RNA sequence: GGUGAAAUACCACCCUGGCGCGGCUGGGGGCCUAACCCUCGGAUGGGGGGACAGCGCUUGGCGGGCAGUUUGACUGGGGCG
């Protein structure tokens, strides 16, 4: 619960394979956004079920609640 | 707020079902015609078929027409038992 409040985020692929979560506060330091971004990258990459069969990490989108939307490379 | 298993804004990811156009690729129906077959009926040019079917290889399958084997031992015979 501690971190839940302290600095949390969670996983939960919806109906057909999608997750939703935060990885870098609003105006907040770009680099910071980068950090939580990649952090989730991994967290996820890890949770990745052994039952995958092909291009696992699919549609990688970063977008805003009510704002723009576009994919990103969980890599560089 | 309100209603339920669910929130109602706009902006995300993603599925069900159908349309537009764009890469791939499968099916299919049309004369032609130069390879090719037959051609020509008295001439190397005309005629009829024409991408088929001939035909080379690879595929699958009917398949006695054929080939080569086999279809046991005991048991007061063999076999049948």
């Amino acid at each position: 619960i501690r971190e839940i409040k302290a600095g949390r985020i969670e996983f939960r692929n919806d109906k057909t394979g999608a997750i939703h979560a935060p990885v870098g506060k609003a105006s907040f330091p770009p680099e910071k956004l980068a950090d939580n971004i990649r952090a989730f990258i991994r967290a996820l990459e890890a949770h990745k079920p052994e039952g995958a069969k092909g291009t696992f990490l699919r549609s990688v989108y970063v977008t805003t609640t009510m704002g723009p939307s576009v994919r990103i490379n969980p890599h560089s």
